């Protein structure tokens, strides 16, 4: 479990969201497994805005952070689950790394701030939904 607070936004797995987050809904899209809802409250997350391939994940499974090497955004297959059928999620980044379910949900950052959250994994490998591109999430 785990979001992402930034400004008047709450992101968070689409797979995860709750009632109050689907209520408040921003923006959502199943092919990356995001969901963003409105907040009351202010966050002070940054956003990263970069290309970096390397950074550090929080992995719930340990209650440890490691640091990883991680690929570009690309489109990956993804199996069937109590959430989605089998089918490509966008905009997903892999790393090896421990992860197992539960895990979803752990920040991924940079030298320059959040660049993204678990979203897939298993094999050694994870798999971390980017956010880099929503340039809307800061203004
Ligand atoms: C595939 S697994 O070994 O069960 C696993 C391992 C690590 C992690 Br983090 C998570 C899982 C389960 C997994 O990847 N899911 C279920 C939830 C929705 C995900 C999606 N984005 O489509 C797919
Ligand atoms: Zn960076």
């Amino acid at each position: 479990s785990g979001a992402i607070y930034v400004g008047n936004y709450r992101v968070v797995n689409r797979h995860l969201a709750t009632h109050n987050d689907w209520a408040n809904l921003v923006w959502e899209d199943s092919s990356r497994d995001l969901l963003v809802s409105s907040t009351t409250a202010q966050g002070c997350d940054t956003i990263a805005r970069c290309d970096c391939q390397t950074g550090v994940y929080y992995c719930s499974s340990r209650r440890k952070h490691y640091p990883v090497s991680f690929s570009k955004p690309s489109l990956i297959f993804v199996e069937a689950s109590e959430y989605y059928p089998a089918r490509y999620q966008s905009h997903l980044m892999l790393a090896v790394g421990h992860s197992e379910p539960g895990d979803c949900g752990g920040i991924l950052r940079c030298q320059h701030g959040v660049v993204g959250i678990v979203s897939t994994g298993g094999n050694g490998l994870v798999g971390f939904a980017d956010v880099r591109d929503l340039l809307w999430l800061d203004e």
